[PDB]
């Protein structure tokens, strides 16, 4: 029920280097410095975090392609139009905005992060139903709602806990702030066969931080803030017997975003290995590509290549899985996310960024 | 449900050391080579392995008192005392045969441990109930038996399930040849503040494993051989909010044998502290200051004012529990467990030992 081992893998860290106080040399103020953002409300990272509100004005042109009445100007393949230009245009317009103006790794990171969750918000809203109003702000609160599937309905109405979420958002900064340690004293010295996994056995660590960080912390805190429920965002992903089992319990509000990608809005094309294996792994490869590439500045195309080499590993992973145990499956799950994988994804682009 | 981290913990150990294949230098069967007990049938082991055999001579008295009618020869303090001293000396001959004969490590370790069980054993059948006969192989049936408790009536009526328990031998055996490996080049090389956390880092997990091997593999084995029905042997121990809570949920057989100890058979004296943290521990140091240190062959005494001093912390981890969160409650028990615990009372003897 509670984390367990999680608390364990800090305190063992923690333990293991010599930094027992947050003053490491001299006057730091956490456990490491400002490192991440850093600088201040400068030119550098002005139109990056500006774009983001930009990203609000998508929903409210889709909307507007929905509460214009459908005998109201607008037919039935200039709907469909207008939603493939607001997407395409919303993706396009930070895309440039990275690239042109140039800027730090994190603040890209979280504009292109915040790009991707609005088109699949978008594309989930523009078709989910059978075709002045009285639901107006329904857009503007599934915009900052962790699901990506529309008329939730889930209980709004129920007592915000002002507290255990405040506890969430100092787990949250306090978990930041080691991985912001790992990253600094456990994988910046190593830049400038079995050297790769040297190489990646902190990543993996970052990246379960970073997924505790997320899934666990700030999307609860974001499901309490607004009262959405705290509900499932994930299942239990660490025992994956394959990849593919792995995929479809990472992350619940991207399976329910997959369901309608998947099942019966999707199936009346009726074809097995695209509809689930090559084209929403698609999706993921680009919104991780797009992730993790254009905040480094360069197009080696490594996450993209990195996905979509992923997807063979779960036609391997789901029979060597039924070959051999779940053990093995799970162990060799771990070896294949270690070193071929979403860790190593960033692992390439930031030897690229340091180097 | 399964395991999770703890094939993601075996994979990294793998990943981080260059032995990728079971040959490390040459002609290494296992992926360590033979440290544990190796020799042969030779006169070192030879009286400490015959006897475990001798600790079944004392469920044969123990039998022959209670078989024996109370109005056959015998009466009411007579038996408590013949009780009392078939226990006695199964504690006090295993340790004369340990210390008499010089011997190697875990054929010690494994003769005391036996030792430890079979007195536990004992002592819940000598009060457990009201006062030639039907029930003979009872108590042959409890000496290898996971629980604690007499009259256990668990279905013994079922089919054996063959498989998984010879998966789970192989796991059992795969995992202590990584518990060898982890000895070998992990804490060997460090013998001859922090750096004692840097000493401690190992044996954590050298306790984690020793924990999936004895508990969760090998009590499942012997529950399913003599299909016992692999019942709880412990729960979730690893997110335990105290050391008092880590001490309830470590050992199920031994917490029910602790429960005979505490509750309504013994709630006849009606004290809270005694006889749950002092009298109640004082039984486990004994019998893991038996286990740890007659094997070394030297007499420190540190195992059991480990343990003794490790009763204080259930007094001050539950208050700062209460104080504190179930986070930092976690964070602090895998503290305290690491660096002045069980796995540093195996570590200080082992120090002593190869010194
Ligand atoms: C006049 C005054 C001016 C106006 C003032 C206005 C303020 C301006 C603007 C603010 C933004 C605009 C707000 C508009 C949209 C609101 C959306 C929102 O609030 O959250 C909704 C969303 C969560 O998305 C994120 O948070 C992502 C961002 C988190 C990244 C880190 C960011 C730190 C943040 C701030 C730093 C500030 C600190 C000080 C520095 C300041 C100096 C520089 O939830 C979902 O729906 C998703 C559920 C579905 C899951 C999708 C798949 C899962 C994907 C990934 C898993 C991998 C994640 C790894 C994480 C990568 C990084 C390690
Ligand atoms: C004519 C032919 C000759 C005659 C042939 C006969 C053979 C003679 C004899 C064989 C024994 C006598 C059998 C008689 C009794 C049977 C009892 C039995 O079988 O198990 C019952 C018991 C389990 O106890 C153990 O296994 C403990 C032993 C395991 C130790 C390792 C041992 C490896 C074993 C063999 C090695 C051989 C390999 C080849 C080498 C050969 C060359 C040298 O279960 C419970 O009730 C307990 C549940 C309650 C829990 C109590 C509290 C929890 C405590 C601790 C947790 C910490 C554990 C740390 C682990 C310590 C190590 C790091
Ligand atoms: C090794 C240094 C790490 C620095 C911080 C990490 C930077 C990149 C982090 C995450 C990239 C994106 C991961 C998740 C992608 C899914 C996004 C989506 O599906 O829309
Ligand atoms: C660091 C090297 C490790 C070598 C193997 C370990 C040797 C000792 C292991 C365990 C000792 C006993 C631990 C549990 C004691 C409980 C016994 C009881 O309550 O009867």
């Amino acid at each position: 029920s509670h984390a367990g081992l999680f608390n364990l893998c800090v305190v063992v860290l923690i333990a293991v280097n010599s930094r027992l106080i947050i003053e490491n040399l001299m006057k730091y103020g956490w456990l490491i410095r400002t490192d991440f953002w850093f600088s201040s409300r400068s030119l550098r990272d002005w139109p990056l975090f500006m774009c983001c509100i930009s990203l609000s004005i998508f929903p409210l042109a889709a909307f507007t392609v929905e509460k214009l009445v459908l005998q109201k100007y607008i037919s039935e393949p200039v709907v469909i139009f207008l939603h493939i230009i607001i997407t395409m245009t919303e993706v396009l317009y930070p895309v440039y905005v990275t690239l042109r103006c140039d800027s730090a790794f994190l603040s890209g990171v979280t504009l292109m992060l915040l790009t991707c969750i609005v088109w699949l918000k978008l594309v989930s809203y523009a078709h989910t139903s059978y075709d002045y109003y009285v639901s107006l702000k329904s857009l503007a609160y599934f915009m900052v709602a962790p699901t990506l599937c529309y008329q939730p309905s889930y209980p709004r109405s129920a007592c915000i806990r002002k507290g255990w979420v405040a506890r969430q958002f100092a787990k949250l900064v306090i978990f930041t702030g080691f991985m912001g340690f790992i990253i600094e004293q456990y994988i910046n010295p190593i830049v400038r066969i079995e050297r790769v996994l040297k190489l990646s056995v902190p990543n993996l660590y970052v990246w379960l931080c970073m997924f505790y960080c997320f899934f666990h912390l700030w999307l609860n805190i974001l499901a309490e803030l607004l009262c959405f429920g705290d509900r499932e965002f994930y299942k239990d992903w660490w025992n994956a017997k394959s990849v593919g089992d792995y995929w479809r319990m990472w992350n619940m509000p991207v399976h329910k975003w997959m369901v309608r990608h998947i099942y019966f809005p999707c199936l009346r094309s009726k074809i097995p290995k695209t509809l689930a294996i090559i084209i929403a792994f698609l999706v993921s490869a680009v919104f991780h590509e797009l992730c993790i590439a254009v905040p480094c500045r360069l197009f080696k195309l490594w996450a993209f290549l990195g996905i979509m080499f992923q997807v063979p590993l779960v036609f391997i992973t789901n029979y060597l899985q039924e070959r051999f145990g779940s053990t093995v499956g799970n162990m060799i799950f771990w070896f294949i996310f270690c070193i071929f994988g979403q860790p190593m994804c960033v692992l390439l682009y930031y030897h690229d960024l340091m180097n």
